[PDB]
């Protein structure tokens, strides 16, 4: 039962268009008279290795940029580039523009991607920031300028816009004021992402939602003092958790009256001696991509 | 990087409104001037176990439906009942009514859920329809008339409206005219639903979707016929493959060189062996809830 769920996407479907510069075709996001896209829109396949984007933005002109809002052309009227994002000045304002902020996340945090083809909406899954500052995201070529956000009542915070895949199938991007998240750059070079860790304060809430959900065989007796707890975590490549996350997962210990420290005892034994085959939420293996939030509010139904 | 993706929700999340009657509130879908949605809304505690909904409904009036868009209420102007769904005349059409149409499914199809509780979207997420007409949704107290649906360009294809869950936490409820997938009854009584069994077509497609993302390991050198795959998967509790579940396949077949009867083969050596630890797709199971068209759609960006 218990599953990856997004936010409803209608009022990001609203912001998105269509980006094309010369022969390539992304994504953009119209909020009232600017669209953002990646810059690196005006590549080509010549300058792809090490482009130099101050030269190539100059060489640009207001109509090389060619941007439609359904089948409507949208004349832009001035162009800018902040860190790794292109604004695209255009002369009439989203009409569907949301209340929106854009925020920069932090790893481990969790957003809905809503996955965008020639401007046009084609799905919407939840994704998490890795430690390393890649998410492991399910986009095709041309997905670039597909964003990721949150809702909170009735404001679109943006928190991602997708800008690549590294070889190795992850994905990176920015910001809305255009800052990567992580190392990687905007150009076709080797690029090698950290190790990644396991996100323990998340598979922590997904313990609690295993028990909320009925499924409660790994608890045992014990505890564990954070310290404890942290030695055996460093060694399965697992986050260190902190007190701020023992207290983030407040809410859940007191709906389920199992003290956090106590959960952590049964996720050290769960990694010191695996699962036996057993399932934990009809899942072989630990997730972490549910914050507490996200468990709180699948478990409580938040609108 | 694979996962369950459901389709962008605003189309639907403009017809979501609250419907309470007595102390009762769930949701409804609002299209022209009609508001859908369960009828039990109409029973009370005292009449749970085996309600006459001829009769109850006779003694309700317009005035006891309470419907609000938003925080705008409307008008019920008439009220009837169509097999399991109440359908409530409104004197306001619905401005945001999309294109749309009414399907009934088949047992191992797929479809979007718009999760609503007091007529408010709160998230979305990819569901399927088990052989035994369950659905293993996400579902808390009070989501009633939530509705599953599938997107066609431009049309709206709603397939689900959400009733109740049975108390193995599994959900029932109707097409949009009011008939119960499956045996079930919108009454509080023991309710058992059949034995479920694998979509057979659906994990054929998954493994696929394997092979797409170079996830291979469990390719073998044989062929299989339909007849002898078939023997095997009944003790496996798959549900039959048929000539027209092959067919379905073959644009994943032709995508990536393997005939269906050879990745049938391959099917019947991990039901026989199991997966020995290892992971298709970073899953210890096989799934099930992809149709043919599903990865066909994540796996080539049909928007
Ligand atoms: C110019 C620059 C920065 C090198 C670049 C080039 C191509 C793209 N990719 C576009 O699909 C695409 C479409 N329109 C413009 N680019 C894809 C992408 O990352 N390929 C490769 C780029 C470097 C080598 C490894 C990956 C892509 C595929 C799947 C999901 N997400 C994006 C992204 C950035
Ligand atoms: C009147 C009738 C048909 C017996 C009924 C009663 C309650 C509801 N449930 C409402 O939550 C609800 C909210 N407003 C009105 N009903 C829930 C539901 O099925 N409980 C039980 C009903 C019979 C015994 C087992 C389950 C529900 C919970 C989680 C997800 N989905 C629905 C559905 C139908």
């Amino acid at each position: 039962g218990f599953r990856k769920m997004a936010f409803p996407s209608g009022k990001v479907e609203g912001c998105m268009v269509q980006v094309t510069c010369g022969t390539t075709t992304l994504n953009g996001l119209w909020l009232d008279d600017v669209v953002y896209c990646p810059r690196h829109v005006i590549c080509t396949s010549e300058d792809m290795l090490n482009p130099n984007y101050e030269d190539l933005l100059i060489r640009k002109s207001n109509h090389n940029f060619l941007v439609q809002a359904g089948n409507v052309q949208l004349r832009v009227i001035g162009h800018s580039m902040q860190n790794c994002v292109l604004k695209l000045r255009v002369d009439t304002a989203n009409p569907k523009t949301p209340k929106y902020k854009f925020v920069r996340i932090q790893p481990g945090q969790t957003f809905s991607v809503l996955a965008c083809y020639n401007g046009s909406p084609s799905g919407v899954y939840q994704c998490a920031m890795r430690p390393n500052f890649t998410i492991k995201g399910s986009f095709l070529n041309g997905s670039c300028g597909s964003v990721g956000f949150n809702i909170d009542y009735d404001c679109v915070s943006f928190c991602y816009m997708h800008h690549m895949e590294l070889p190795t199938g992850v994905h990176a991007g920015t910001d809305l004021e255009g800052n990567f998240y992580g190392p990687f750059v905007d150009r076709q070079t080797a690029q090698a992402a950290g190790t990644d860790t396991t996100i323990t304060v998340n598979v922590l809430a997904w313990l609690y939602a295993a028990v909320i959900n009925g499924d409660r065989w790994f608890l045992n007796r014990f505890t564990t003092t954070l310290n404890d707890f942290n030695l055996v975590a460093m060694k399965y490549n697992y986050e260190p958790l902190t007190q701020d996350h023992v207290d983030i997962l407040g809410p859940l210990s007191a709906q389920t009256g199992i003290a956090v420290l106590d959960m952590c005892a049964s996720l050290k034994e769960l990694l010191q001696n695996g699962m036996n085959g057993r399932t934990i939420l009809g899942s072989a293996l630990l997730e972490d991509e549910f914050t507490p939030f996200d468990v709180v509010r699948q478990c409580s139904g938040v609108t």
